């Protein structure tokens, strides 16, 4: 099932929204942490608002970014639980996910470090480009940015 | 925005062919010279309905890779080739290419259309599909290619 992290946040004429799933099974194996090795399946739910900036219509999936993401047990003082989403298509559409195993039932915050096409960070940089010309160019790519939001885990 | 024949819908998507004036682009040395070039040719790809691989009807369909043959009917030259690229503009994401042609006449538009796993494919270790029962999608289209008529009026 789905259990949405908090309320969605936008930048950029994108709204931003994370929810958590069950682990996932996910053609090419050998990216996706084992669904047995895992406790949940982070994503992160990007779509394009009115008046894009890169010139997706409203309600478009904003594709080719990367998002790396950290996971922190509340008042704890150990490592934060890190990686990086993938790009992948499920039964309701495109998104940007990852197995992660937790640390437990409990309170965690949770932060999504989002990277344009363009950035360094960006594996898919030479894959993806912009036009710039005056007749159909578009603005240049947003700046890497971070969102974060609180939830609880309860063990699915 | 000018037509290559009509769309053809294949594979749970419309395969559209479609050409503009050659266009600037970022990231640089990816695009031949606009000055060097004829055409800005493109394959404009949406879902229909029922997509296979989880994609809502009109989404447009990434992380494909679409390799194109352009030829020029009883031309004598070799044919044009080579490799659109992933890309955005003010109507939104396409994949497309600057291709200089071999003058005005007909011509024979080849699109090889490859699903994200494609060997042919360099983005396939960057894109994956859900496959487990309660969330999964249906295995990638089969390569495929589709053919179009076209004029180019110099
Ligand atoms: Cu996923
Ligand atoms: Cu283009």
């Amino acid at each position: 099932l789905e259990y949405p992290i908090g309320t969605p946040q936008n930048l950029a004429g994108m709204e931003i929204a994370a929810v958590y799933l069950q682990p996932i099974d996910m053609e090419p194996e050998g990216h996706m942490r084992k669904a047995s090795e895992s406790d949940i399946h982070i994503e992160a739910d990007i779509h394009a608002l009115s008046n894009n900036p890169n010139g997706y219509p409203e309600g478009f999936w904003v594709p080719f970014l990367f998002i790396k993401y950290e996971i922190t047990k509340v008042g704890g003082s150990g490592a934060p639980i890190t990686g990086d989403m993938m790009a992948m298509v499920a039964s309701d559409g495109p998104h940007y996910g990852d197995n992660v195993k937790l640390q437990g039932p409990g309170k965690y915050k949770v932060k999504y470090t989002i990277y344009p096409p363009n950035a360094k960070e960006n594996p898919m940089s030479p894959y993806y480009g912009r036009h710039t010309d005056r007749e159909t160019g578009v603005r240049p790519w947003f700046k890497t940015f971070s969102v974060e939001w609180d939830f609880t885990y309860a063990g699915i």
